[PDB]
């Protein structure tokens, strides 16, 4: 029986009030973080959401969503930003015109979340980026997009991996400094998780930001385990070629479903890699037919399944599952093999992955690094960022000054 089954027990079976209404959505999960500044409203301005919000409650949209009418919902707004931001470059105002792009690239964001499933959805991620690297290039230290030729890419798939590349100043080959691999999530991507950057280049730690297959301008594979692998020999590749990071001071942090390919990685490409952090990551239990037929319903603001199973590159969910198997890294093998240094982070009561894949990850080769947090869901925050945070400092020698790093993440 399902609701015997996994850790949190029958609280799969009890359906989350978001899922009644982007009004309920808004009210009880999302006007908060967009208040806060914090994902999935990093860069973002509850000035230009508020707006937003009471016209989509007044339309009384819901699911099941029609992703187009959804995402048109933010354009103007999305536009009205990206206007003031270039009359702010016009006049010299760098600091302004960097906050009004980023700000516009944060409304474009949400109009294709939890994934560009349309044409206007795809469209809002191009002038998403778009606009977040006109803000990104107009920061004090320039965060700038990479196109990294993917030299490990087989027939099917994309010749480049877009990536974010931050140096910090005074890096060099005589003296380098260590690079967080930032690996992004089902819905937050390098536009996203950016946030993180500055704070690292703060602490002289380069950051590289890359998307898992299947989501942003990953050119992998949707539906072939083994693409991530070609991926990331690519993406390491271009960093040993940059001299100013030291590359045997590469840790990998994938955040949500980025957890999974960190995990992977870790495995895969250990002795190109110090550490790998999986932040609310899933391994095995994750592709079950039990979690996945319940797991629309819980937490995540929309529809997970249906979305992982777009992300896979099946057509629908039930095609997914069919095949979700052969992805879990117990089955593969993966787990089975040796790694490099791994840190396991999550809430016990996860309803985006389960737990019960952190005992898999325990459960099979080398011991890893664990801190569970007891009582919080997805992501086990605020606590699971210091846990992480101080950890990668005492990794690499930093100055252990973890509060002043996460003081940065929220916007403002
Ligand atoms: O900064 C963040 C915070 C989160 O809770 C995230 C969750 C999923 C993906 C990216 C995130 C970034």
């Amino acid at each position: 029986s399902a609701t015997e089954k996994y850790y949190i027990r029958d609280a799969i079976t009890k359906p989350a009030v978001h899922h009644e209404s982007y009004q309920k959505l808004w009210e009880t999960k999302w006007k908060k973080p967009c208040e806060m500044g914090v994902y999935p409203f990093m860069f973002g301005s509850i000035k230009d959401f508020e707006p937003v919000a009471q016209e989509i409650i007044k339309k009384g949209l819901k699911e099941p969503y029609d992703w187009d009418e959804y995402a048109q919902m933010y354009f103007p707004k999305a536009e009205e930003l990206a206007k003031i931001a270039e009359e702010a470059e016009a006049a010299g105002e760098k600091e302004k015109a960097s906050e009004y792009y980023l700000r516009s690239s944060a409304v474009y964001r949400i109009s294709r979340f939890p994934t560009p499933r349309s044409e206007k959805q795809k469209y809002a991620w191009r002038k998403g980026c778009e606009v977040f690297y006109k803000g990104a290039a107009l920061m004090e230290y320039p965060i700038k997009e990479v196109r990294i030729p993917h030299k490990h890419g087989i027939e099917g798939e994309g010749d480049v991996v877009p990536v974010n590349f931050l140096l910090p100043p005074n890096a060099s080959e005589t003296s380098p400094v260590p690079c967080v691999l930032i690996i992004t999530g089902l819905d937050g991507y390098r536009t996203e998780l950016a946030v993180w950057q500055q704070g690292w280049r703060s602490k002289g730690v380069a950051t590289v930001i890359a998307e898992i297959p299947g989501t942003g301008d990953s050119p992998a594979l949707r539906q072939d385990p083994t693409s991530p692998d070609r991926q990331w020999s690519s993406v390491l590749d271009w960093i040993e070629s940059q001299k100013a990071v030291d590359s045997k001071k590469i840790v990998a942090w994938g955040f949500s479903t980025g957890g999974y390919y960190a995990l992977r990685m870790a495995h895969t490409h250990k002795d190109r890699l110090l550490a790998t952090i999986s932040l609310g990551g899933g391994a095995h239990h994750m592709f079950d037919r039990e979690w996945l037929e319940h797991a629309n319903k819980l937490e995540y603001p929309f529809d997970l399944s249906n979305t992982l199973a777009y992300k896979f590159g099946y057509p629908d969910l039930e095609s997914f599952i069919e095949e979700s198997s052969k992805f879990s890294l117990l089955n593969d093998g993966t787990l089975q093999k040796p790694c490099t240094k791994v840190l396991l982070v999550n809430g016990n009561d996860d309803e985006i992955f389960p737990i019960d894949d952190m005992f898999v990850s325990l459960e099979n080769g080398q011991p890893k690094l664990a801190r569970m947090v007891k009582g919080k869901k997805h992501m086990g925050e605020p606590e699971s960022f210091s846990i992480i945070l101080e950890w990668i400092h005492k990794l690499l020698g930093l100055d252990g000054k973890i509060k002043e790093q996460l003081a940065m993440i929220p916007s403002r």
